[PDB]
């Protein structure tokens, strides 16, 4: 609910999260468009549909590429640090 | 390499089908813009980046919007069959 | 909703099925008392809370003991055949 | 084997922990019926069967309904810590 | 128990099976050393120590390098089929 | 790429760590000889072919049999702390 970035960390045995992302497209910013149940994502219970990754274990992807998004993702070994912001209306108005 | 339909058929014992999906914003289709190593879609070695989701199980997802690809994936059971169409230039075209 | 058994067939990778047994104490019948997001119980969507398990793979376990179930649970394979009936009047007159 | 209080700590990717539980109907306590092979629980090697919950993550289940513990459980997030108590003879003498 | 070759069918949704192999050094066989709990060699119960893996998907691996068998379990996709000969004696005299 | 020990932490889910092991034969040294896909090992990206595995939570596997070491792996919990030794010659000139 909270504007403000927050950090979540994740643990994962296997390559997965449990959360879809789009966007990355032209620098409008990485969001989680949904969370699958029962994977790290869901479990936490911290990220949402709507939210915005500002970084994955330090990297910046504010203005990244989806391609860099998933880069970053697939090399953050088993503990993820994931710094998300909600923003809902910028989610909605770019991708639904 | 086919451009042709291919079905797949994954299975899962989680929520996890290995793959990643952007698009259904307005129309233009759902791909695949990554597989996560050892998940189900990386084990079949048939979906790939680029790949567009024609259906899953029999629910048509060429014009879905993401939201409803989402859902179809979630309620796929643990078979899911997926026809996919390999076709990157239009992937390229639309979202890299 | 159906009251007649219902056959339904589970895939694992691991031990777990994805629900919780309870029952088995004086051949009252197993009975699930709930089910684990993300699991093949839950994937399946045809399994619930208030549903007893009339058999496993053959194997008869209406008037099992818990010990029993656990045990047919546990060498039942990849491949789980439960034949369930949903009767939640009974798990509450028994349980709740 | 120590019939003292135990703090374990078990760490999950997925809903599941690795063991089921019975009791919960009337205040008698919420057990541990049978572990995993293979999951949290049995990596462990403290949890076994026999074992009493006494708290979940802070949140007391001495005389919690089953469905309460299932709810604690549920929300435990990643790292589930449990408070378990050894006592066999009343797991017999109320559940077997 | 049958020194006749068997035909094992495992099923995976990540990219492990369930056991361990040794051998492949120079002509001696592929053999199975060891079976982790709760992984899908487990669960099908017909895989043990001692048995050495004739085939993998067709793929002969009687004469084949630990190399190659770790290449043919890798790309057997998510139903595996293993055809192995229990030879305990061969696998002391060669491994133990 | 160091030939110096390495402290390497796993954390599984389940008893799969990621990799497969070899050697234990006559004091040789137990090696890994190749990394899973998408498994704790494959994630952590420290861990690689032709390292030697010193010890695995304290137990010394330096002059262990193949036995002795599949027992420290089973038991090391769900944190498992590794000290390998990246010591390809010797691996080639010893199994491949």
């Amino acid at each position: 609910i909270t504007r403000e970035p927050r950090k979540v960390v994740l643990h994962r045995g296997s390559t997965g999260l449990g959360f879809n992302i789009v966007g990355g497209e032209d620098g409008e910013g990485i969001f989680i468009s949904f969370i699958l149940a029962g994977g790290p994502a869901d479990l936490s219970g911290e990220l949402r549909k709507g939210d915005r990754i500002i970084s994955v274990n330090s990297v910046d992807l504010r203005a990244a590429s989806h391609e860099q998004a998933a880069a970053a993702l697939k090399n953050a070994g088993q503990a993820v640090t994931i710094v998300a912001q909600y923003r809902p209306e910028e989610y909605s108005r770019q991708h639904a």
